[PDB]
């Protein structure tokens, strides 16, 4: 008669077997369980937008092993505990296992923890949940528009096109992105432009370096070899003193505890680790209970969670960094972090090294964003010759603060109204450089920052437009095929709508809508497909009537 908990990982259900008494029967269900796949395009989607969105989900190949082995086990518990994780597809998840059990609805239970911890799961049993059918109603409908989009225009592009593309609702704009900065890459002239740095000497014969701001107090640019050679005989000329020293304290503040995209960012930044890999690794640690949920875009911190650190911090580090009051970063989700600061990179049972190193990179920052503020006395000389004025920028680190937790990594004295002896000139060209390049992180980020995107789909999406002769990672970096953007130009044509960034952050927009119970998922999904086919029934039409155009290049006749 004890209760049955139910997991989609087998690494899941043994972590969380720890933390569950002998009343509880752990399994995992191994998978999705079920899923999906003129009534032809129908059955092929698994869903019909002329029925309604009546949905046709089929258990997945070798899952009805798993189905009959959770059945028997569901009429051995007075309870069953549907505890996926905590997002959407989780929630889906839940349902998926809740439909194909069956039974009584009041015997599930719907638990959830953003970690696998004793405390954690045992809030999480000890108020238990219900089944949000809204979330699920919102993975749905994200599910069901996503097949819409994929199977329907597709078929098109094969037509128009070339066959075996495919269309993305979210990864065609994905792609638009990279496609855009590929072409502004490609059409970026560089500029020249030069800089002229002096080296001098202090009073008493110490080194300062500067760098020439303004001649005639206005920004000194020099665009050619003349000009800077021209300002370069005056001021080789010219009487050299300091014009004003700035001493200020100033101080870098730590940054917030990680999120989906942040995390990837950094991982790719400082580890080098690409989306599928931080994501990858991001999960196993997460399973294992090691940090928090991988998929959020909350920077929020749990009491006990603060107060953790800050013991830490205290402990370890010390009164002066540990900051008067906690540090509050700004839902009910919580930050990538790790589940107990007490626990090591080093310290890790069955994880690689670079899981080890993407932990310590959560640990870090975590631990970072509950300490001090790093103090330094920045230095400004702002020095005068002839009509010019330089510059010399330093600063001395007087507190560490949060520092202290990343790894171990000088104007000269002089006074106000101080001669200046110049050693050397030293001119510099120079020449403005395109727009960065994605990577694979750096587009999450764009797409975040567009509200495109969605803590569990970043790394679909990433991964999902790279196979697809659309896009492609060349050294970290994306590059936009020719079909990419050939295929861009078409959508953008023919379907504005879906290819518009604000549309495609209102439809996210709209899914969380339906997730909190502001909308209802088929009308959601019934004015998407509305929009739609609209788009989609005039790119069919031949081009002469403002159809697509076909991959053609017709000859003289
Ligand atoms: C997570 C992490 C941060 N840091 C420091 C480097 C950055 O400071 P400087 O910019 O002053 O170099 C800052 C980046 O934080 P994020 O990785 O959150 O962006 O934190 C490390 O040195 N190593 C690490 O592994
Ligand atoms: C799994 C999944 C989750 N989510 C999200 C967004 C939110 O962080 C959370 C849903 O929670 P909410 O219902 O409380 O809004 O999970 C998506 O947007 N798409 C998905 O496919
Ligand atoms: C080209 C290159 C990029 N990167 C990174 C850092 C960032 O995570 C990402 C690109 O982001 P950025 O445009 O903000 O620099 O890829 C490396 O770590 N090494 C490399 O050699």
């Amino acid at each position: 008669g004890k209760a049955l908990v139910i997991v989609e990982s087998p690494a899941k259900a043994k972590t969380i077997n720890k933390y569950l008494g002998s009343d509880y029967v752990v399994k995992s269900s191994v998978g999705h369980i079920r899923d999906l796949p003129r009534g032809a395009l129908v059955n092929r989607m698994g869903v019909d937008p002329w029925h309604n969105w009546e949905a046709h989900y089929e258990v997945l190949p070798g899952k009805e092993k798993v189905v009959s082995e959770l059945k028997q086990l569901a009429e051995k518990a007075d309870h069953i505990y549907l505890a996926t994780d905590l997002d959407r597809e989780g929630e889906a998840i839940a349902w998926h296992l809740r439909e194909v059990i069956g039974g009584d609805d009041a015997r599930y239970s719907r638990v959830v923890f953003n970690e696998i911890t004793k405390n954690a799961i045992r809030q999480a049993f000890n108020k238990p949940g219900e089944l949000n059918i809204d979330r699920v109603n919102a993975q749905q409908a994200r599910r069901f528009m996503d097949r819409v989009v994929g199977y329907m225009v597709s078929p098109l592009l094969w037509k128009k096109i070339a066959r075996g593309l495919s269309a993305g609702r979210v990864q065609s704009v994905a792609v638009r992105l990279v496609v855009e900065r590929e072409r502004e890459i490609k059409a970026f002239v560089p500029e020249e432009f030069w800089e002229v740095d002096a080296s001098t000497t202090t009073p008493s014969g110490e080194a300062l370096a500067l760098q020439v701001t303004h001649q005639n107090d206005k920004p000194f640019r020099p665009v050619n070899k003349e000009q800077t050679q021209a300002a370069v005989s005056l001021l080789e000329k010219a009487r050299y003193s300091v014009l004003e020293r700035e001493d200020k304290p100033t101080t870098s503040k730590p940054g917030a505890p990680f999120i989906t995209s942040t995390l990837q960012q950094a991982a790719s930044t400082r580890l080098g680790f690409g989306v599928k890999k931080t994501m990858m690794m991001a999960q196993r640690l997460y399973e294992a209970g090691y940090i928090t949920y991988m998929r959020t875009d909350s920077t929020n911190l749990s009491q006990d969670a603060v107060n953790m650190v800050r013991g830490y911090i205290s402990d370890n580090f010390g009164k002066k960094y540990l900051p008067e009051s906690p540090n509050q970063y700004a839902e009910a989700h919580e930050a990538i972090r790790p589940s107990d600061v007490n626990v090591m990179a080093e310290s890790l049972k069955d994880m690689e090294a670079d899981a080890q190193k993407l932990y310590q990179l959560i640990w870090r920052q975590f631990v970072a964003c509950q300490m001090t503020p790093a103090k330094y006395d920045s230095t400004t000389l702002t020095v005068g010759a002839g009509d010019f004025r330089l510059k010399a920028r330093g600063r001395i680190l007087r507190f560490d603060g949060w520092t202290k937790v990343m790894p171990a990594l000088i104007l000269p004295a002089v006074n106000k109204g101080d001669a200046l002896t110049l050693v050397e000139l030293t001119p510099a060209q120079h020449f403005t450089k395109p727009p960065a390049r994605f990577s694979e992180a750096s587009l999450v980020k764009e797409l975040e920052k567009r509200g495109i995107g969605r803590p569990s789909t970043y790394a679909s999406i990433i991964s999902t437009i790279q196979d697809r002769g659309y896009v492609r990672v060349e050294n970290r970096r994306f590059y936009a095929e020719k079909m990419g953007e050939i295929v861009t130009d078409r959508l953008e044509e023919n379907f504005r709508e879906l290819m518009n960034y604000d549309f495609t952050a209102q439809m996210e927009n709209s899914l969380d809508q339906v997730a909190n119970h502001e909308a209802e998922w088929k009308a959601v999904l019934d004015h998407f497909f509305s929009d739609f086919t609209q788009q989609l029934d005039k790119a069919e039409k031949d081009p002469e009537e403002g159809g697509m155009r076909p991959n053609q290049m017709v000859l003289t006749s």
